[PDB]
């Protein structure tokens, strides 16, 4: 139907916006601490601690499958990256501190992203 096509156009344009948002968020992680899944070879007990692992590569895979239906779903996964890190790693580690910086700098990006999604009506 024409309606289904219109919906799919909106999802494609949401995906375009979120791809830009993801690129901007990842730029706030120049150390690439969050670029890839935590290695279960290097951290064998990770899943005992963290029940829903997340990272930027995994987000990008979901994004390109158009698996984010709205900004909230995307934000949920971004928050997982940060929240997982701040629980597994202690306050005085380079890992925890990187997550704090990513959270703070990311907030700016996500604030304007929400305005764009609402205004354009992408969800």
């Amino acid at each position: 139907s024409m309606e289904q096509v219109a919906m799919e156009l909106r999802l494609t344009e949401l995906t375009r916006l979120l791809r830009s948002v993801l690129d901007q968020l990842q730029d706030k992680d120049p150390a690439r601490i969050f670029a890839q899944p935590v290695s279960l070879k290097e951290v064998p007990d990770y899943l005992d601690h963290i029940k829903h692992p997340m990272d930027f590569a995994t987000m990008r895979k979901r994004l390109e499958a158009q698996g984010y239906k709205n900004l909230h779903e995307f934000e949920e996964d971004f928050d997982l990256i940060i929240d997982n890190c701040m629980k597994y790693n202690a306050r005085d580690t380079v890992f925890y501190r990187a997550a704090v910086r990513l959270r703070d700098q990311g907030g700016v990006v996500l604030r304007q992203a929400r305005r764009e999604v609402d205004s354009i009506g992408l969800e």
